[PDB]
């Protein structure tokens, strides 16, 4: 059982939840890889047959009739069928624990409050599409977010998956430029790509919202075009530095991953979007200062007349703050959720509390938990953390392409 | 079986082959990682006849000449005593290696620059404080910090041990009161409280330096006061706002850590107090800063008359880069030597590519080198890292009581 210590407070309690780690990570006594980015019917029963235990531990009837006759059925369907369908507050169930499981997600003190759509009956790309809409609609509730799931067919032998091609709901195009450099999100460029590819028109802006890549079982990709007044935008401003909204930035208010695998009970749903609020981190440091991304923080340290030319004059660590205020600032006034790192930690060390008399233990990857600034500034850095891989899951998978 | 590593900024790809060599296992299964945790006869012969090898080697000189005959007489020695003793120019190269090998130390660019003060024949507590002595002021050499270890005799049997019962050779006093609190250093109020338990008069002061407990073989340890004037200390200042000085801040400008155990060849020296210098984010943001240290953070914020009231201001990270700006700023003015976290970090990145030419890897502990403030704008935040351990190398090991 591993102990785990608080160094803020002196806190020590063990993992013990730990031990019912399922699947394998990258870690070996030899050699740690946790800073790593990416680490048959009888499994296929285990898998299940836990995962129904799980779901009858939680609504207080474990061992009872229904959890005898589940296993049973699954069972049976799996020897019938090779494979078996959830119930659907199996399913609620399901997408609430892979939230909750997620070692690398911070806002997990939400976990609960999980808005489950199921459209397992989806049939086309665009009924796909219609769902997703609704998604993005109801999640975005005029910037009053809302965390939702929306869970598509899963995969099943003699069709293909749904996929959404695109790694979020919302990206902003990546355009390869005439002189080897990208205009709009280096981290887009892939995908921007591919929906040129598919018969997108590009933009020429650096905040060109993308269209949807979304593939129907044994169908190509079909390229949809999200309605413009469906994806709330913030444009960025600074609640000092009036220079900063001649910038032109904007973000995007809705965080809704789209590439990621659901697994529930052994089963795989490959198109299965999920969607919260942003950490401001998230768009004022990375997304915004990375690089390899916007890479904006010397424009912003050159415009606050910082001394860029040496680096002990911390302008990097200036003019990132003000660009982490300005996200702030910006989400407030135009009254879209958003939690600084700040908050966000703060109530993630409430979750590990919650956790530990709930479960003893809970699965966290400190370096995705720990904001990328003011790191030590957080209570999340003095946690100690264990890592490991519980399920129902969000796993990632290998692009469709 | 060879880890792929990759950066994340450029897109470069490398291969840890060095990760093969580990010898002492890691905390990490396959089934969690520990790597965020802090503190996770004839044997002597295998990493005896092992370290040898490496010296030879490293010295462009395998199989040939004085190779086999050392390893002749160190098979011999351990033969007669149980035990040997390293040529001069070994534990040197030990020293280095161990230092090269420290997975959690970001400033290894240095590694081949390091003074090694040769303190094997030492005898009694008073003649470790002038090998202590000597080395700092030679570290310290009046604020022009160079490295340096003086290694304390080796560990035999029957005999009791070289200890610095100081975590560090300069360490702050922590002071409790008619209310438990602590008024210096709380990351010393033990030491601080052994200290007095000695017989040390007590200061009043928040910035008192410590006396050393330094400990002879099988003997109680005994107490020195360390000269004043070998105790270079840096007052705290802020390059513009007047006020910081006011707020009576100083830390001291000798990284000097005296409680590890350097192991070299099999050989355990539980007293080989090696030094630095600092880089500014130890000092601005952990010393200061951490909540369990001296706490200084809100305290800066009120007198920059920041929003204390809102977690969203990122007061927290705005006063934290101004102490940062102090620290690095009052060095500079006293001419100490310092490094800023981004010179640091991008010196690492520069080390991390040498090593990876010369021995094919390099062990990291990611969460130790990325800086405590500004993480994901320094690059090794976007450098993914293995972590594993080498010989000969630095452990920790237990309170010498
Ligand atoms: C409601 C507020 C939420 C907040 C504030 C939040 C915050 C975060 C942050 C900051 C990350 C790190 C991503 C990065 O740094 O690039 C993350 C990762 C993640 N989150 Fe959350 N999240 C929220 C909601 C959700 C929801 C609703 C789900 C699923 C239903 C979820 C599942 C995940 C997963 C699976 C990851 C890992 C994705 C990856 O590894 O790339 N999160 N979250
Ligand atoms: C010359 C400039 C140096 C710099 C800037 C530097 C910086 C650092 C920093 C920032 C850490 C993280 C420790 C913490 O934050 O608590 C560290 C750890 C460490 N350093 Fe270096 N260091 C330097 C030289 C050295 C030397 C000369 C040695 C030994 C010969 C050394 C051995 C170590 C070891 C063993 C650790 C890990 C200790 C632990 O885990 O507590 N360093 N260093
Ligand atoms: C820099 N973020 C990229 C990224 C990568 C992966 C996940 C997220 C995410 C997801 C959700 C549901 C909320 C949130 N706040 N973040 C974001
Ligand atoms: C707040 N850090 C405490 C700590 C803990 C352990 C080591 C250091 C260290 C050692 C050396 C040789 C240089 C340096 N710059 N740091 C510092
Ligand atoms: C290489 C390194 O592991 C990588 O940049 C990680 C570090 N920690 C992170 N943490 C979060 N939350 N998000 C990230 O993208 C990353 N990136
Ligand atoms: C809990 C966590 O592992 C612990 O606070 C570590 C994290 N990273 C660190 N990194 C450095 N350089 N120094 C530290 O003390 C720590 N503390
Ligand atoms: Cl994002
Ligand atoms: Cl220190
Ligand atoms: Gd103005
Ligand atoms: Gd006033
Ligand atoms: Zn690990």
């Amino acid at each position: 059982f591993p102990r785990v210590k608080n160094w803020e407070v002196g806190s020590i309690t063990y993992d013990t939840l730990s031990a019912q780690a399922q699947q394998d990570g990258p870690c070996t006594p030899r050699r740690c890889l946790g800073s790593l980015v990416f680490p048959a019917p009888e499994q296929l029963l285990s898998q299940a047959r836990d995962f129904i235990n799980q779901y009858y531990s939680s609504i207080k009837r474990s061992g009872s009739q229904a959890h005898e006759q589940r296993l049973q059925e699954v069972e049976a369907e799996v020897a019938a069928t090779g494979t078996y369908q959830l119930r659907e507050s199996e399913l609620v169930f399901g997408a609430k624990q892979a939230w909750r499981n997620a070692p690398r997600c911070v806002g997990r003190i939400q976990w609960g409050k999980l808005q489950v759509f199921d459209a397992r009956d989806c049939r086309s790309a665009q009924e796909m599409f219609t769902y997703i809409c609704n998604h993005i609609k109801y999640a975005t509730n005029r910037g009053n977010l809302r965390s939702a799931i929306t869970v598509f067919p899963q995969r099943c032998p003699g069709r293909g998956d749904f996929r959404i091609w695109n790694s979020q709901l919302v990206r902003y195009a990546g355009y390869r430029q005439q002189d080897g450099s990208v205009r709009g999100d280096p981290a887009n460029v892939e995908i921007t790509e591919l929906c040129i590819q598919h018969g997108w028109t590009p933009g020429n802006g650096r905040f060109d919202v993308l269209p949807l890549l979304l593939q129907a079982p044994d169908e190509p990709p079909e390229l949809f075009l999200l309605p413009p007044e469906l994806v709330l935008e913030v444009p960025l401003e600074h609640p000092t530095l009036e220079w900063f909204a001649a910038l032109g930035l904007r973000w995007y208010a809705l965080p809704a991953v789209s590439n990621m695998l659901l697994e529930i009970g052994g089963l795989e749903f490959p198109a299965a979007p999920f969607s919260g609020w942003y950490m401001s981190t998230e768009i004022g440091t990375r997304n915004l200062c990375d690089p390899h991304r916007y890479n904006i923080l010397e424009d912003v340290a050159v415009c606050m007349d910082l001394d860029t030319r040496t680096t002990s004059s911390l302008w990097k660590d200036k003019a990132a703050v003000e660009i982490n205020v300005a996200v702030l600032h910006s989400y407030q006034l135009a009254k879209v959720t958003i939690v600084d790192h700040h908050a966000a930690t703060a109530s993630f060390m409430k979750h590990l509390e919650n956790e530990q008399k709930a479960r003893g233990g809970c699965p966290a990857d400190w370096a995705w938990i720990v904001p990328p600034i003011s790191g030590s500034l957080t209570p999340v850095f003095h946690q100690e953390m264990v890592n490991y891989f519980l399920s129902p899951a969000f796993r990632y998978q290998p692009d469709p392409w």
